[PDB]
């Protein structure tokens, strides 16, 4: 469906975050009160898959209209808060190779999506590494646990506590 | 001890003015919340920092431990004795928020701040107004800088007393921030 990018899309979309397998995460969304009827979180997995997939909610009382993720992410949970001056919604799931990708916040009608912001969750990536620097540097929430194979299946990654992506990834620098 | 005490050495996020929404005119007593959400970071503490429009100078902060989110210091307890905050751990980031009921007395400029004791990094700024000066169509939020309202249709208007409000000597400490944006 005819997609549009918010004025400040690339400049409030953090850089990729390398995350440990099995880590639980949440894609958080916040939009200022707005005229669209529906919001969705849109996922373009890095591993298998093509096209995209969306959890879609009624923009207002937040009901689930449609759950594209229900398959890859059978065990995720979403939330929806009414703040009056705006709304928060969110998708919570445990990260795997199978579920690392590009998650987006989308304002939505039937024909069109306005794309607010983009998260990129990686579990392996093809060297100092911080928690988030404002600015474009692949980061991690737990950089100190960062290991490194020369193999196929755990390429850098986070220790025990091409991609549909490499291009997006290749945009940003590694520290 | 510990009032007055604005942030000693403040810094602004690269994208501060360009992810700070315009002012939102809001009905008195509406209960609104202030968000934030930052991405896992290196600072020990976070704060929501408030500079009210009507009587108060310097600033006031709710301060939470950056990690499990406990309250370390509540500058707001006074003007906003009845507010509640929440803190969410998302792993790749955190959401924290201040919820209160808006009044003339408590409309101002609220900020999301990353914080040690000497410094604050200021992430983004919300401006909540209850009256707005006039010496007029109004939407819910347009991306871009146009004073908006979440319920524009409800928009009433007087001449001057306590200016546009919302239905059912000197200036503001805000008129300058407000004056930046277009109506
Ligand atoms: C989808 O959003 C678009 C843009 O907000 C709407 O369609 C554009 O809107 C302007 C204002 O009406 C028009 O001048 C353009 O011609 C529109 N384009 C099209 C193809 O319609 C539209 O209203 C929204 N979708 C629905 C289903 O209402
Ligand atoms: C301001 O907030 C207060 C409470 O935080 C609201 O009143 C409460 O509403 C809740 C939800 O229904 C009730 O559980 C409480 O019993 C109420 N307490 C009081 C003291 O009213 C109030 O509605 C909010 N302001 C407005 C204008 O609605
Ligand atoms: C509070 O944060 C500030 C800013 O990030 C820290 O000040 C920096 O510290 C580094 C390491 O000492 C210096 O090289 C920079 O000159 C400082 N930058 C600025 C802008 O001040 C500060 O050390 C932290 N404070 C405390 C008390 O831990
Ligand atoms: C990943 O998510 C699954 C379920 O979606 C979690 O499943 C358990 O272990 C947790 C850690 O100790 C406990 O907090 C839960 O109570 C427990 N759940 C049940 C039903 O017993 C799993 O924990 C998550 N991954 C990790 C590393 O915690």
């Amino acid at each position: 469906a005819e997609k549009m990018w918010a004025e400040n899309y690339e400049t409030t979309s953090p850089a990729p975050v390398l995350v440990a397998e099995g880590e639980q995460v949440t894609i958080p969304c916040t939009v200022m009160t707005h005229s669209w009827p529906m919001v969705s979180i849109r996922a373009r997995f890095c591993r298998s898959h093509d096209g995209s997939d969306e959890l879609i909610l009624d923009a207002v009382k937040g009901h689930r209209l449609m759950n594209g993720l229900q398959y890859r992410l059978p065990y995720a949970t979403w939330n929806f808060s009414q703040l009056h001056l705006g709304q928060i919604f969110s998708l919570t799931f445990n990260v795997s190779t199978d579920t690392a990708g590009m998650y987006e916040c989308v304002l939505r009608n039937y024909s069109h999506g306005l794309i607010m912001q983009r998260f990129v969750i990686l579990t392996q990536l093809e060297p100092a590494l911080g928690r988030y620097s404002l600015g474009d540097q692949i980061w991690s929430p737990t950089p100190w646990r960062l290991r490194n194979h020369d193999c196929g299946m755990y390429y850098f990654y986070i220790g025990r506590a091409p991609d549909r992506c490499w291009t997006v990834i290749q945009r940003y620098r590694l520290p």
